[PDB]
C-alpha cells in the first residue's frame, strides 16, 4: 500500500533523515568534479586506472544516495518475532503502518562502491591478480549477505546467521588489506601511503558492522533516522576523504604507480 | 493489481507495440545465425574474441526483448504530479487502470548490451585496459541510472535529475569513442572501420535519450506506441547492422586486428 | 499477500523441502572449512586463483541456499492455462492458497556459482580469454533465461521458448567443455584431471534441464518436494564432490598450474 511518493515525503519533513541523505548527495557531486580536476594531469595509464576507480566511488555514491532520497530503494519491512523494532509503527501518507523504514539501498552504494575502493587500493599496493579477485569477489558476498539481512522478515535467527556470513567475508577481505597488500605494498614502493589508507580502511569499514547491530536493523538502540546518519558520517569518511587522500598521493607520485596495467 | 498475462495480452491488440518487440526478437535471432556464419573461418583468439563479443549483442537484445513480450519486463506505473503522463488510464483485463504500460525491460537490453557493443570497439581501436574499464563502467552507470529515471514516480524534479546524471555518464562514454579510441585505432590499423562503427554508434546512441525525452517517459509527445517503435529502430542499427558491419570488416580483415 | 515467514514456515514443516534445503546448507559450510584447509599449503598465485574460484562455489551455494530457506528467494506463481500444474494449490499458512512454491532463488545460486566453475576449469584446461569469456557469458545467459522462463506466467508456450533459448546457450558451453577445452587441457598438461572432471560437469550439469521439465516447472510429474530434492543432489555433486576433486588435484600439482 505504501507508494514511492509516501517514502520520499517521509524522508523530507525528516530533518535528520532529509539531511542525512541529501549532504551525501551534495558532497559526493562535489568530490566528483575535485577528483576530476585533481586528476587532471595524470598521462599514465596505471595511474589513470587507480584514478577512474577511485572517481568512481562518489559516482555510484551520488547515484546511490538519490535512490534512497527518491523513495525507489526504501521500503517498509516488518520485524520478525523477538526483534528489538518488532511492532513499530512509522506514519505514512496519513495513516499508521506497521513496520520499519528500511533503507535497503545502501546495501548497493556498498556493493558497487567497496569493489572500487579495493581495486584502487590493490593497484596502489602492486598487487598481483589473484588478490584483487579474491578481495572484490568476497567484499561483493559481504555487502550481498548483508543486504539479504536486513531483507529478512521470516526469521530474527535467520538475519543474524545472514549477518554472520557476511562477517565471515569481511574477514576475507580484512585479512588480505592488513596481511597481504601491507607487504606487497613495500615492494610496490607505496608503503607509507598504503599503510596509512589501508589503516583508516579498517578503522571505518569495522564501523560498519557496529552500526548496523547498533541501529535498527539490528538490537535498534538507534532509530531510524540516527542509524542513517551513522552510515552516511562513515560513508563521508570512507569514500570522500580516503579517496581525497589517494588521489592526493597519486598526483604527486605518478611515476611510483606508473608500472603497468 | 495488474498480472503478467494482462500485460502480455496489452502488447498484442496492439499493433505498434507488438510488432516493434516481434520484429526485433525475429531480426535478432536471424542475425545470430548469420553471424555465425560469417564468422566460421575466424582462428585468431583476439578477432574471435571481437566476434565473440559481438554476437552476443543479438543474443542478449532476443533475450530481453522475449522479457518485453512475455510481459515479464513491463510493469504500470502512476506518474508524479506535473508529468505529462500523469492522469494517464490503460485498458488492462476488464477494468481500467491508472498509469503508464512501462517498458523497464529495455534497460535491461542496454545496460547487457551496449558494454558488448563498447567492449567489440575498443577492441577494434586497440584500446587498453584502462580506457575500456573506464567506457564500460561509465556505460553500465548511464544505463542503471536511466532505469532509476524511469522507476521513479516519488517526484518529477527527481526524474529528470536522475535523467542529468545518466547524460554526465553519458558524456564520458562519448569521450572515449570520439577521443580516445579514434586515436588508438590509428595505431591498430583500424581507423576506417573504426571511423564508421563510430560514427554509426554516435549518431544513433545520441537517439535514445532524445526518445526518453519525447517519449512517455519524459514529455509524453510520443505515446507507449511510438515511443517504442522508436526505440526499437535505433536498436536495429545500433545492434544488427553495426554488428554486420563490423563482422563483414572482420572476416575479411583477420590479419589487422590479431593480436595479444 | 503470501508472507516471507510464511514461506519459510512452509519450507521448514515439510521434512523433504526443508532436508533438502538445510543439508546443503550444512554441506557448503563444511566444504568451505574443508577447502580452506586443503589449500593452506599453496603458494602459487595461479593455484591461488583456481583454488579461490572453487571456494567460491560452495560460499555461493551456502548464502544461495540460505535465502531459500528463510524464504527471500521464494515465490508463489499461478501457472498460465495449459500447464501442467495450472490451477494448483498449496495452503501458505493454514489457507489454501493458488499457485506453485516458486524457489526462483535457486537460479541465483546458479548464475553466481556455474561461472567461477567454468573459470576454475577453464584455467585448469590453460584456457585462453576468449574461450573463457564465451563460456561464462553464455553459460550466465542459460542461466538468466531459465529464471525468466521459471518466472513467465503470461503464457505456457513463453516458458517453454525461454527454456529453448537457454538450451541454445547452454549448447554453446558444453562445446567448450566437450571440445576446446579438451584440446587445451592436453597443451596445458592436465588433460586426465580435465577429462575427469569434465565428464562429470556435463553429465550432471545436463541433469538440470531434465529436473525443470520434469519437475513443477515443466510438466509437473515431480512435486515441488521432489523437484528440490533432484536439483539439491545435482548440486552435491556438481559443486561439492567436484570441488573436492578439483582442489584434491590441483594441492597435489601445484607446479603443473603453475607453468614457471
Ligand atoms: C554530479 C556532477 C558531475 C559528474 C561528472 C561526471 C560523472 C564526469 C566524470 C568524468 C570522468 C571520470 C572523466 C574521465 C578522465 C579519464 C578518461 C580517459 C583518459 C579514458 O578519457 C579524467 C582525467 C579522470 O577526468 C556534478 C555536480
Ligand atoms: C560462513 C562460513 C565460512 C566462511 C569461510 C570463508 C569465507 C573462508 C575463506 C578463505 C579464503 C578466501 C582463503 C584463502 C587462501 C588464499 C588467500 C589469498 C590469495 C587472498 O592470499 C586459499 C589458498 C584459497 O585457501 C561457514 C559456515
Ligand atoms: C539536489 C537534488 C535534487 C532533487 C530535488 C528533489 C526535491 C523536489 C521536491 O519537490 C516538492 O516535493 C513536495 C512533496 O512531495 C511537493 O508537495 C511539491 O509540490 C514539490 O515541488
Ligand atoms: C553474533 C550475533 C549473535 C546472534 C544472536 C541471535 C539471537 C536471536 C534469536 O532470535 C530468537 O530465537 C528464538 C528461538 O528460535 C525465537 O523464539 C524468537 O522469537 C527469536 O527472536
Ligand atoms: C552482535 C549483537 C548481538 C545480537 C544480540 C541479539 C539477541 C536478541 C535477544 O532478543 C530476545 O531473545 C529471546 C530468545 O532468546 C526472546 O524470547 C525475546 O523476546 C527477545 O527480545
Ligand atoms: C544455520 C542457521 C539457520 C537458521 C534457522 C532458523 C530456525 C529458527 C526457527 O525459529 C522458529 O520459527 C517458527 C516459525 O516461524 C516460529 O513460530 C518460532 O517461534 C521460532 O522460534
Ligand atoms: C562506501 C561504503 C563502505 C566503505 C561500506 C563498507 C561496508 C561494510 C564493511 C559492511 C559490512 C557488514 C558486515 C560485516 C556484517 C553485516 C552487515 C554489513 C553489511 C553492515
Ligand atoms: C542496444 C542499445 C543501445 C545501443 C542503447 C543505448 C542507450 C543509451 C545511449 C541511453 C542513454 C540515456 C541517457 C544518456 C539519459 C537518460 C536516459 C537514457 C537511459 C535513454
Ligand atoms: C551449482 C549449479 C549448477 C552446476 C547448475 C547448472 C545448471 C544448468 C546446466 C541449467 C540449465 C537449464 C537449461 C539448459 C534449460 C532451461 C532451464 C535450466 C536453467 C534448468
Amino acid at each position: 500500500e505504501v507508494t514511492q511518493r509516501e517514502l520520499f515525503e517521509f524522508v523530507l519533513n525528516d530533518p535528520l533523515l532529509a539531511s542525512s541523505l541529501y549532504i551525501n548527495i551534495a558532497l559526493a557531486g562535489l568530490s566528483i568534479l575535485l577528483f576530476v580536476f585533481m586528476t587532471r594531469g595524470l598521462d599514465d595509464p596505471r595511474a589513470k586506472l587507480i584514478a577512474v576507480s577511485t572517481i568512481l566511488v562518489p559516482v555510484v555514491s551520488i547515484a546511490s544516495y538519490t535512490g534512497l532520497a527518491s523513495g525507489l530503494t526504501i521500503s517498509v519491512l516488518e520485524m520478525p518475532a523477538g526483534h528489538f523494532a518488532e511492532g513499530s509503527s512509522v506514519m505514512l501518507g496519513g495513516e499508521e503502518v506497521d513496520g520499519v523504514v528500511t533503507m535497503w539501498g545502501r546495501y548497493l552504494t556498498w556493493a558497487l562502491s567497496t569493489p572500487m575502493i579495493l581495486l584502487a587500493l590493490g593497484l596502489l599496493a602492486g598487487s598481483n591478480a589473484t588478490k584483487l579477485f579474491t578481495a572484490i569477489t568476497f567484499d561483493i558476498a559481504m555487502c550481498v549477505t548483508g543486504l539479504a539481512a536486513a531483507l529478512t522478515t521470516s526469521s530474527h535467527l535467520m538475519r543474524w546467521f545472514w549477518y554472520a556470513i557476511s562477517c565471515a567475508c569481511f574477514i576475507v577481505v580484512l585479512y588480505i588489506l592488513l596481511v597481504e597488500w601491507a607487504q606487497d605494498a613495500k615492494a610496490a614502493g607505496t608503503a607509507d601511503i598504503f599503510s596509512t589508507l589501508k589503516l583508516l580502511t579498517v578503522v571505518m569499514w569495522l564501523g560498519y558492522p557496529i552500526v548496523w547491530a547498533l541501529g535498527v536493523e539490528g538490537v535498534a538502540v538507534l532509530p531510524v533516522g540516527y542509524t542513517s546518519w551513522a552510515y552516511s558520517a562513515l560513508d563521508i569518511v570512507a569514500k570522500y576523504i580516503f579517496a581525497f587522500l589517494l588521489l592526493n598521493y597519486l598526483t604527486s607520485n605518478e611515476g611510483v604507480v606508473s608500472g603497468s596495467i
